[PDB]
């Protein structure tokens, strides 16, 4: 499946809301407040399309981790696949 | 600096072959036995003109998957190999 850069406009800002709030509510963690995705954001497209997954670096609580997330084309519905940190900059 | 998906071809592979031989040398892990650099490749360009180059590589050795990140200065051709971690998951 296609992979390609994404810049980090709101819509990838709001993916990265979406994993922390996510984590938040999952409780492995605790209690991460969201702060930036940063560069890069890599976009795996799944083929029509079945769907796709997004492998982000999120700054939360000013310290950055690696979440993946994917999305289906048809339902639209999203899902955190992982999410692990602290990583080191990119 | 900036941040691009790069080819899987010899060049790629070749990052590869030296992640893997750099990791033998530490010996941590058992003997890893190189099979091949998997999409996707991912290079960033570091500017003082071009200083040099970092690489996340995805290898596989001895049938796992291995995350790789590789430095290399332009001038002296040095290559570095910054981390290796594994197994992860496919990408």
């Amino acid at each position: 499946g296609e992979w390609e850069i994404i810049d980090i406009g709101p819509f990838t800002q709001n993916l990265g809301k979406f994993a922390v709030d996510e984590e938040n509510k999952i409780g492995q963690y605790g209690r991460l407040t969201f702060n930036k995705v940063i560069r890069p954001c890599m976009k795996k497209t799944i083929y029509e399309i079945k769907g796709y997954e997004y492998q982000l670096y999120v700054r939360a609580s000013d310290k950055l981790f690696r979440a993946d997330i994917s999305e289906d084309y048809k339902t639209r519905g999203r899902k955190l696949l992982r999410f692990n940190g602290p990583v080191p900059p990119p």
